[PDB]
């Protein structure tokens, strides 16, 4: 809509206060005109039709429980936009400052969130497995990163390419979490998963085996469920990414960590310059090695560390 750019204040799903960019026209709308071609957040009103209604509030204060998912979908969309723009010079998910649209209160007791090809969609969870999923910045950024992948490498969502696809989304979801300095960690979904159980998450990048996911190519899942294990085999790449950033010894292989910013640079370059729809794990290693070579030089520590990390997870 058309109106004056304002700054509201609210609380997100976890009760944390934060300012949000709104637009004033009779009501204050969840429309942020400060980023790209706008970040727009919608109320789906427990329906499954999308996007629903552009979110309107009478007083620019968003402290009601019903507001909380909309605050976080809106705010974390902005933060994800800021990360890709400031860190990688990427303008929104399509590189052209496309509008980022998000619908919250999708359906009822819906334990999921997803990029659907044109927008973000967030369930509220059933209160046991999940609380409203926009409360997790890594979930927001994980899903928006699928759009980035779709517009760049086009990785096919099955088998090894699909595991790389998921890992990319876990890597940049986590790097957005760190960049936002929002209680960062190498877990995925910890802020919205199982409110009754503390200290857990959907999966761990630093120790995939904590939740029974492979951390080495020899333990890769070869079944047909989960589209060939895309959410399972991603642990192999996630652990490699963790090792590149933080270092460590894994199955006897010592990795010299090079930090998160370099991890992000190397994998963003691999994603956008080298990966293709059918890239497998070995081709990802080569794309990461070449990316580190482009950025830091063939004799660099960064290149050596990438090779050590893929060695550690058994990917040649
Ligand atoms: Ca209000
Ligand atoms: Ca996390
Ligand atoms: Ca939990
Ligand atoms: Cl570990
Ligand atoms: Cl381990
Ligand atoms: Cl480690
Ligand atoms: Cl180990
Ligand atoms: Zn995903
Ligand atoms: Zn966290
Ligand atoms: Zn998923
Ligand atoms: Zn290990
Ligand atoms: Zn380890």
């Amino acid at each position: 809509i058309t109106g004056t750019s304002t700054v509201g204040v609210g609380r997100g799903v976890l009760g944390d206060q934060k300012n949000i960019n709104t637009t004033y026209s009779t009501y204050y709308y969840l429309q942020d005109n400060t980023r790209g071609n706008g970040i727009f957040t919608y109320d789906a009103k427990y329906r499954t039709t999308l996007p629903g209604s552009l979110w309107a509030d009478a007083d620019n204060q968003f402290f009601a429980s019903y507001d909380a998912p909309a605050v976080d979908a809106h705010y974390y969309a902005g933060v994800t936009y800021d990360y890709y723009k400031n860190v990688h010079n990427r303008l929104s998910y399509d590189g052209n400052n496309a509008a980022i649209r998000s619908s919250v209160h999708y359906s009822q007791g819906y334990n999921n969130a997803f990029w659907n090809g044109s927008q973000m969609v967030y369930g509220d969870g059933d209160g046991q497995t999940f609380i409203p999923l926009s409360g997790g910045i890594d979930v927001v950024a994980h899903e928006l990163t699928h759009a980035v992948t779709d517009y760049t490498a086009g990785l096919i969502y099955q088998n090894e390419s699909g595991a790389i696809n998921e890992a990319i989304s876990d890597i940049f979801g986590t790097l957005v979490e760190f960049y936002a300095n929002k209680n960062p960690d190498w877990e995925i979904g910890e802020d919205v998963y199982t409110p009754g159980i503390s200290g857990d998450s959907l999966r761990s990048m630093s120790d995939p085996a904590k939740y029974g996911d492979p951390d080495h190519y020899s333990k890769r899942y070869t079944g047909t469920q989960d589209n060939g294990g895309v959410h399972i085999n991603s642990g192999i790449i996630n652990k490699a990414a963790y090792l590149i950033s933080q270092g460590g010894t894994h199955y006897g292989v010592s990795v010299v960590g090079i930090g998160r910013d370099k991890l992000g640079k190397i994998f963003y370059r691999a994603l956008t310059q080298y990966l293709t729809p059918t890239s497998n794990f070995s081709q990802l290693r080569a794309a990461a090695v070449q990316s580190a070579t482009d950025l830091y030089g063939s004799t660099s520590q960064e290149v050596a560390s990438v090779k050590q990390a893929f060695d550690a997870v058994g990917v040649k």
